[PDB]
DNA sequence: GGTTCTAGAACC
DNA sequence: GGTTCTAGAACC
Protein backbone atom coordinates (compact mmCIF):
# COMPACT_ATOMS: atom_id res chain seq x y z
CA UNK A 1 0.00 0.00 0.00
CA UNK A 2 1.63 3.42 -1.14
CA UNK A 3 0.28 6.69 0.29
CA UNK A 4 -2.61 8.24 -0.39
CA UNK A 5 -1.25 11.24 -1.65
CA UNK A 6 1.13 8.92 -3.98
CA UNK A 7 -2.08 6.63 -4.93
CA UNK A 8 -4.14 10.09 -5.90
CA UNK A 9 -1.25 11.82 -7.87
CA UNK A 10 -0.59 8.51 -9.87
CA UNK A 11 -4.43 8.55 -10.47
CA UNK A 12 -4.81 11.59 -11.59
CA UNK A 13 -1.59 12.53 -13.73
CA UNK A 14 -2.33 9.26 -15.73
CA UNK A 15 -6.05 9.83 -15.86
CA UNK A 16 -7.47 10.72 -19.59
CA UNK A 17 -10.26 13.05 -18.50
CA UNK A 18 -7.62 15.40 -16.68
CA UNK A 19 -5.60 15.57 -19.46
CA UNK A 20 -6.20 19.72 -20.17
CA UNK A 21 -5.33 20.01 -16.89
CA UNK A 22 -2.52 17.56 -15.37
CA UNK A 23 -0.62 15.66 -17.46
CA UNK A 24 3.14 14.01 -18.10
CA UNK A 25 5.39 15.55 -20.14
CA UNK A 26 6.54 14.27 -23.32
CA UNK A 27 9.67 12.38 -21.78
CA UNK A 28 8.12 11.67 -18.26
CA UNK A 29 11.09 14.32 -16.32
CA UNK A 30 8.01 16.37 -15.24
CA UNK A 31 4.17 16.80 -14.87
CA UNK A 32 3.01 20.09 -16.29
CA UNK A 33 -0.19 21.48 -14.65
CA UNK A 34 -0.86 24.15 -17.51
CA UNK A 35 -3.02 26.30 -15.76
CA UNK A 36 -3.28 26.44 -11.92
CA UNK A 37 -6.57 27.84 -11.58
CA UNK A 38 -8.77 25.54 -13.72
CA UNK A 39 -6.72 22.79 -12.44
CA UNK A 40 -7.54 23.41 -8.79
CA UNK A 41 -10.89 24.00 -9.26
CA UNK A 42 -11.58 20.79 -11.72
CA UNK A 43 -9.48 18.27 -11.08
CA UNK A 44 -8.10 19.08 -7.25
CA UNK A 45 -11.69 18.36 -5.45
CA UNK A 46 -11.97 15.01 -7.39
CA UNK A 47 -9.30 13.76 -5.19
CA UNK A 48 -8.86 16.04 -2.00
CA UNK A 49 -11.50 16.98 0.14
CA UNK A 50 -11.14 21.03 1.10
CA UNK A 51 -8.10 20.64 -1.28
CA UNK A 52 -6.28 23.79 -2.13
CA UNK A 53 -2.96 24.18 -4.29
CA UNK A 54 -0.73 25.01 -1.36
CA UNK A 55 -1.41 21.66 0.37
CA UNK A 56 -0.71 19.96 -3.28
CA UNK A 57 2.41 21.70 -3.58
CA UNK A 58 3.74 21.26 -0.09
CA UNK A 59 2.56 17.52 -0.43
CA UNK A 60 4.46 17.39 -3.55
CA UNK A 61 7.93 18.72 -2.20
CA UNK A 62 7.01 16.00 0.83
CA UNK A 63 8.12 13.52 -1.98
CA UNK A 64 10.77 15.13 -3.84
CA UNK A 65 8.69 17.20 -6.49
CA UNK A 66 10.01 20.81 -6.71
CA UNK A 67 8.53 23.52 -9.00
CA UNK A 68 10.43 23.81 -12.23
CA UNK A 69 11.74 27.86 -12.38
CA UNK A 70 12.48 28.31 -16.14
CA UNK A 71 10.64 31.59 -16.37
CA UNK A 72 13.11 34.56 -17.70
CA UNK A 73 12.51 37.79 -17.13
CA UNK A 74 2.05 33.41 -17.36
CA UNK A 75 2.26 32.94 -13.44
CA UNK A 76 -0.35 30.28 -14.03
CA UNK A 77 1.44 27.64 -15.34
CA UNK A 78 2.83 25.13 -13.14
CA UNK A 79 5.51 21.89 -14.07
CA UNK A 80 6.95 19.89 -11.77
CA UNK A 81 10.30 17.41 -11.72
CA UNK A 82 11.56 14.85 -9.11
CA UNK A 83 14.67 15.14 -7.47
CA UNK A 84 15.12 11.54 -7.97
CA UNK A 85 16.00 11.03 -11.81
CA UNK A 86 18.59 8.55 -13.76
CA UNK B 1 -16.30 -0.50 16.65
CA UNK B 2 -16.01 1.42 19.37
CA UNK B 3 -13.84 4.21 19.79
CA UNK B 4 -10.03 3.59 20.45
CA UNK B 5 -10.28 5.29 24.29
CA UNK B 6 -13.82 3.69 24.77
CA UNK B 7 -12.38 0.37 23.97
CA UNK B 8 -9.31 0.78 26.43
CA UNK B 9 -10.76 2.31 29.22
CA UNK B 10 -13.18 -0.47 29.20
CA UNK B 11 -10.62 -3.21 29.09
CA UNK B 12 -7.93 -1.24 31.88
CA UNK B 13 -10.74 -1.02 34.49
CA UNK B 14 -12.28 -4.63 33.63
CA UNK B 15 -8.48 -6.64 33.37
CA UNK B 16 -8.10 -8.17 36.82
CA UNK B 17 -3.92 -7.50 36.63
CA UNK B 18 -5.19 -3.85 37.03
CA UNK B 19 -7.52 -4.18 39.75
CA UNK B 20 -5.22 -2.36 42.34
CA UNK B 21 -4.95 0.64 40.01
CA UNK B 22 -7.95 1.30 38.72
CA UNK B 23 -11.34 -1.00 38.61
CA UNK B 24 -15.17 0.17 39.21
CA UNK B 25 -16.81 1.23 42.50
CA UNK B 26 -18.90 -1.48 44.30
CA UNK B 27 -22.18 0.21 42.79
CA UNK B 28 -20.39 0.49 39.07
CA UNK B 29 -21.38 4.16 39.60
CA UNK B 30 -17.70 5.30 39.12
CA UNK B 31 -14.43 4.64 38.24
CA UNK B 32 -11.61 4.41 41.64
CA UNK B 33 -8.11 5.42 40.60
CA UNK B 34 -6.35 5.15 44.34
CA UNK B 35 -3.11 6.50 43.20
CA UNK B 36 -2.57 8.42 40.97
CA UNK B 37 1.30 8.04 40.00
CA UNK B 38 0.98 4.25 40.58
CA UNK B 39 -1.22 4.33 37.93
CA UNK B 40 0.58 6.98 35.50
CA UNK B 41 3.45 4.64 35.64
CA UNK B 42 2.04 0.71 36.07
CA UNK B 43 -1.14 0.95 33.79
CA UNK B 44 -1.66 4.33 31.80
CA UNK B 45 1.60 2.72 29.55
CA UNK B 46 0.63 -1.05 28.60
CA UNK B 47 -2.46 1.07 26.95
CA UNK B 48 -1.47 4.26 25.38
CA UNK B 49 2.33 5.11 23.79
CA UNK B 50 3.40 8.31 25.27
CA UNK B 51 0.66 8.42 27.43
CA UNK B 52 0.53 11.36 30.60
CA UNK B 53 -2.50 12.09 33.00
CA UNK B 54 -3.52 14.98 31.01
CA UNK B 55 -4.75 13.02 28.01
CA UNK B 56 -6.34 10.53 29.99
CA UNK B 57 -8.54 13.29 31.82
CA UNK B 58 -9.59 15.22 28.44
CA UNK B 59 -10.17 11.88 26.63
CA UNK B 60 -12.55 10.63 29.80
CA UNK B 61 -14.44 14.36 29.71
CA UNK B 62 -15.00 13.29 25.65
CA UNK B 63 -16.80 10.72 27.17
CA UNK B 64 -18.70 12.21 29.52
CA UNK B 65 -16.74 11.37 32.48
CA UNK B 66 -15.79 14.12 35.19
CA UNK B 67 -13.50 13.88 38.15
CA UNK B 68 -15.63 13.92 41.98
CA UNK B 69 -14.72 16.64 44.05
CA UNK B 70 -15.90 15.43 47.44
CA UNK B 71 -12.68 16.18 49.45
CA UNK B 72 -13.95 18.74 51.93
CA UNK B 73 -11.47 20.95 53.92
CA UNK B 74 -4.92 12.55 49.69
CA UNK B 75 -4.41 14.43 46.49
CA UNK B 76 -3.60 11.38 44.73
CA UNK B 77 -7.00 9.77 44.83
CA UNK B 78 -8.58 9.98 41.82
CA UNK B 79 -12.65 9.57 41.05
CA UNK B 80 -14.27 9.52 37.88
CA UNK B 81 -18.14 9.65 37.47
CA UNK B 82 -20.21 10.21 34.21
CA UNK B 83 -22.77 12.35 33.35
CA UNK B 84 -25.36 9.54 32.26
CA UNK B 85 -26.64 8.06 34.53
CA UNK B 86 -30.29 5.96 35.79
C1' DG C 1 -26.36 -0.32 14.54
C1' DG C 2 -23.47 -2.78 11.84
C1' DT C 3 -20.63 -3.45 7.70
C1' DT C 4 -17.26 -1.76 4.36
C1' DC C 5 -13.70 1.37 2.98
C1' DT C 6 -9.51 4.11 3.29
C1' DA C 7 -5.05 4.94 5.73
C1' DG C 8 -1.08 4.57 8.12
C1' DA C 9 1.27 1.87 11.86
C1' DA C 10 2.80 -2.40 13.19
C1' DC C 11 4.71 -6.67 12.14
C1' DC C 12 7.05 -10.50 9.66
C1' DG D 1 8.46 -5.64 0.06
C1' DG D 2 4.34 -7.39 1.34
C1' DT D 3 0.90 -8.78 4.78
C1' DT D 4 -1.72 -7.89 8.99
C1' DC D 5 -3.46 -4.84 12.46
C1' DT D 6 -5.66 -0.80 14.45
C1' DA D 7 -8.67 3.32 13.68
C1' DG D 8 -11.86 6.36 12.19
C1' DA D 9 -14.57 7.81 8.04
C1' DA D 10 -17.75 6.46 4.81
C1' DC D 11 -21.65 3.97 3.56
C1' DC D 12 -25.93 1.17 3.80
Amino acid sequence: ARPAFVNKLWSMVNDKSNEKFIHWSTSGESIVVPNRERFVQEVLPKYFKHSNFASFVRQLNMYGWHKVQDVKSNDSRWEFENERHA
